[PDB]
């Protein structure tokens, strides 16, 4: 599924994402949009082994089970599989963990590269959020 902007922040605001450890919903908003284009099916294979899966494209050496990472951890005790579904549940639920880490969003290398410290508040214009 390819989320709309308002319609995933509407969902990332019902599951407690707005000012979570710090961070207002649109930063959440801008990670999903230039994570993964809003597209909840989005992969990437990386070097080390892993994948990131998802609209949050999160990483599978710490946090999901996908059978074929090495140093695996499953943090978020989890097929990798639960994280490419097309409601946001999931994938909102381990980025709470995620996050809660001394990295924080930094754990996101598209909200480092095109959201930290910018107008996120953007991401939430006119959805009356
Ligand atoms: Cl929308
Ligand atoms: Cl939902
Ligand atoms: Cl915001
Ligand atoms: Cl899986
Ligand atoms: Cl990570
Ligand atoms: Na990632």
């Amino acid at each position: 599924k390819v989320f709309g902007r308002c319609e995933l922040a509407a969902a990332m605001k019902r599951h407690g994402l707005d000012n979570y450890r710090g961070y207002s919903l649109g930063n959440w908003v801008c990670a999903a949009k230039f994570e993964s284009n809003f597209n909840t099916q989005a992969t990437n294979r990386n070097t080390d082994g892993s994948t990131d899966y998802g609209i949050l494209q999160i990483n599978s050496r710490w946090w999901c089970n996908d059978g074929r990472t090495p140093g695996s951890r499953n943090l978020c005790n989890i097929p990798c599989s639960a994280l490419l579904s097309s409601d946001i549940t999931a994938s909102v639920n381990c980025a709470k963990k995620i996050v809660s880490d001394g990295n924080g969003m930094n754990a996101w290398v598209a909200w480092r590269n095109r959201c930290k410290g910018t107008d996120v508040q953007a991401w939430i214009r006119g959805c009356r959020l």
